[PDB]
């Protein structure tokens, strides 16, 4: 290849960098365009369009995007020749001759190899630092390399810089404008009051207005979601700060389909109105999904902290309490929930006239390509009707959850959504016991294991008004069976395997601790099936 | 009880406490005479008194720590202070108003007599009303009631001899929690970086040593000589140094019950058993007979450059100045005991790297007997910066690992910390692997480690990678880790064991590698029993 002779007396270059992580090509690629001292860098549900620019003659290195409403934003950083740069041999790439030079960035080991071979400056990574000359290779930490694949001469000269820099930012400012342009975030509460005020669901429910239930502590809104979520990554956020109540609570967020004749939105009505889960204790309105009735799909566990922000007065040596606790999940999985208009709700269980101040949103990120698959709710014992009258989900004591459900079509390599928690808040109950779950599917066993939280102490200033023992332990730093005060539970992903058309049986045994002194122990259990 | 003490100088009332209509053990006596009151318990400990002083419209709280400290708390009271009228009632034959006021969320009730010229309460922290103090009902439920009230022919003055030192009722409630509580300091904000640091061949206690390239630092410390009837944690802080990357971390002691243990592994990792994989023999990561693989207490992950990349600007954060990470290890007792080595890894390539606090505290429980904790086998790459092979064996392998009991033993489990590994879209680090478990080749468990809740911990990542479709980094799901958070263990339950041999295995179904890249598991397991 004789690239020298190629490019001699071009009116300027092409060149085509292609990168790759440890021998690995990645996708997609860059052509930088370089004509006089311009350069111009390009590669190759509305997304920006992004460049990147470089100045030699005035020593400027541009970002410019043009976002989908259309406005131009940019940022200009001044550089030097060879700042934080300090020499590291030579090289040869594409048969050209280059200086290596090594800086390092946030850890990173960064080594740019340039060439004054042909009269033409340009850098694919300005922001690792710009040598005076032509990048033909960065190399990050030995591994990760974007190097010219081909240069090639363009017949014509011209003006690269783009006609406007619209609104001029700082970098962070900048970045962090193109990096969330692309995202779709749907508000659906901010710091609503969560309470016991024996509020009632009205008669008529219109889109967009948050209605309280089952006594307060349920707070319901029908939102618009994307039509589709394919291509998206999904996750909920809250942020929570009691208003009053000073306890750990029992936190959810659901989404209640409507697919069949009833919904939870008819239980939380009636509760005694829909299908119940009929146990040798008697009978449980609205945990299972059955042929009729939907169980609301459960996206978040979460517990309060004791008294998050209300607190916050309370002095204990050594802590510094938080004035709010946030929590993140992704719930990708739930996208065939997660699209039109759905029916929204989170609770926080209590008994306080204030109670907590609750925010929620989801995010959906754009993602490769990402098929929505199904889901479909099967259970849920979350007491989320505790303060209209509720009964405790207490049946595990002498029973197994029993749900069957129907696929019209096989499923390959589905899987349960499965959120646990014990409870029972007393040294012989379940919250602070370990107890195993035991889940069968079509008469048999698929797995068993025990749900154990031990990393409570961690969250310790987030539980201004947590008792503190003689001890010397506080009640949030107790291991509890899957949870602990301020953080979110994560689901198990449980394998099912393939599945055949047609009805199937799910149970699940919980050998749940005896009732003392009138308390009861009690599981919250949810389920739904990602197929 | 009226008649009787009229023209007494003073009472002495028993009170009982009853919870769901259970009453409780053993008793308050409060001794009133004049307006002062003395309460004390009726038959290590610190020694816990109440005073009130109704002259001086003053509560106090008052002890003599096990060390023969005196420590004492006042607290000025308003009569009446959140009392609400709530009607009659009668208590041991004497007419009581009921009072109500609300406290931290809970209903208190307190019944309280002028029928007879006494002023006291069990509970001055509810609220003092102006007479004596028959009966305090929270939340309608937990009861502290009069049971006796005895007349005294004498006068006394009640208020101790010596206030000892002074404190606010805070200072005091932190004292007195705290007396009983074994704190072991071990690390201080100690460096933790990769500088070719190298074992010693002399090993002082209660020194700190560096070691494995210098990514791993050791001490060997005095524990208690039992851990008998604690609960036991461990409580991490971090920040880096310098490092901008999320690592992984690691806390660990070396048993040396048998001929060779990691602190051998740790001078040279060749000096020790292998594992024998089809692929290739990896030193010191099972136990043997003759050779004991570390036992892990903690698996946690640093986030991206916390304290030192404070400086990052990205709207809506706010960084965290360090990270904490407190675990419960009480099922490592037997572990815990004596003169221990204890270690802390956070695997990196940086000049300065990381700085790691450490301490163990271990805090009274009621009767706990130390069981058994045996390590059976640690994947972790402690030795990753002095040429430890990643552990990529499971992608034609699984781990397997022979031990033998002595006794059988009942409800054996496995204490078991599984994170996957392999940074890039095809990697374990980022896709769903299920981990089988199998003992005496049966399958135990089948489950899929895996974390969703990454982007709760935004504010401890201040150097994680902003994507351009809005994510960052640390947001994303992974293999049972979040880049500042601890990975908390199974427990795996394995059933009742015979004495005498036994297998374990572990399989994973690794990812492939793509080109250098490679994925792997760091799973460590001891068994409890």
């Amino acid at each position: 290849q004789n690239l020298q002779k190629k490019v001699k007396n071009a009116k300027g270059i092409e060149v085509i960098y292609q990168s790759s992580y440890k021998g690995k090509i990645r996708p997609g690629q860059i052509k930088m365009t370089v004509s006089g001292n311009q350069v111009a860098l390009e590669s190759v549900d509305k997304q920006p369009v992004i460049k990147n620019y470089i100045d030699y003659a005035g020593r400027e290195a541009y970002k410019w995007a043009e976002l989908p409403d259309g406005k131009i934003i940019s940022a200009a950083t001044p550089f030097e020749f060879g700042k934080g740069f300090t020499p590291a041999g030579e090289g040869k790439h594409l048969g050209l001759n280059c200086k290596i030079a090594r800086t390092s960035i946030n850890s990173n080991t960064i080594e740019v190899w340039y060439t004054h071979d042909i009269p033409f400056r340009g850098t694919p990574q300005a922001n690792v630092g710009v040598p005076d000359g032509l990048v033909l290779k960065v190399v990050r930490n030995g591994d990760m390399i974007q190097e010219a694949s081909a240069i090639t001469p363009l017949k014509k000269a011209q003006a690269l810089l783009p006609d406007s820099w619209g609104e001029k930012m700082d970098a962070a400012d900048y970045q962090y404008t193109i990096n969330q342009s692309g995202v779709i975030t749907i508000p659906v509460f901010d710091q609503q009051t969560i309470c016991f005020n024996n509020a009632k669901l009205p008669d008529t429910l219109e889109d967009g207005i948050t209605y309280s239930a089952g006594g307060g502590t349920l707070i319901l809104k029908k939102v618009k979601l994307p039509e589709s979520a394919k291509n998206r990554s999904i996750f909920v956020e809250v942020a929570q700060y009691s208003d009053g109540d000073a306890y750990d609570r029992t936190g959810s967020v659901f989404v209640i389909p409507t697919d069949k004749k009833q919904s939870f939105l008819d239980a939380i009505r009636n509760l005694k109105s829909v299908p119940s889960f009929q146990a040798k204790d008697g009978n449980y309105p609205a945990l299972i999904s059955t042929d009729d009735y939907e169980a609301p799909v459960e996206l978040m566990r979460f517990f309060t902290g004791f008294g998050v922000r209300k607190f916050n007065h309370n002095k204990v040596k050594g802590q510094h309490w938080v004035d709010s606790v946030i929590y993140k999940s992704e719930v990708t999985p739930l996208a065939s929930q997660l699209q039109g208009e759905v029916w929204i709700g989170a609770y926080i269980g209590n008994w306080d006239a204030k109670g907590h101040r609750l925010s929620l949103k989801l995010k959906y990120y754009p993602d490769d390509e990402r098929r929505v698959n199904k889901a479909m709710p099967l259970f849920n014992t979350v007491n989320y009707l505790e303060q209209a009258g509720q009964a405790y989900p207490v049946f595990f004591l002498n029973d197994s959850l029993r749900v069957r459900f129907t696929l019209k079509e096989p499923a390959k390599n589905a899987r349960l959504f499965y959120l646990t928690t014990g409870h029972g808040g007393w040294g012989n109950g379940d919250e602070f016991n370990q107890k195993p779950n035991t889940v069968y599917l079509d008469g048999k066993k698929v797995i068993s294991f025990i749900p154990w939280r031990d990393d409570c102490g961690t969250y310790r200033n987030s539980n201004p008004c947590s008792g503190n023992f003689s001890n010397g332990l506080s009640s949030s730093d107790l291991s509890r069976s899957n949870w602990c005060p301020g953080t979110v539970t994560t689901p198990e992903y449980i394998y099912l395997g393939d599945l055949e058309a047609g009805e199937h049986t799910l149970s699940v045994r919980i050998p749940q601790g005896a009732p003392e002194g009138g308390s009861n122990s009690y599981w919250c259990i949810s389920g739904t099936l990602l197929y």
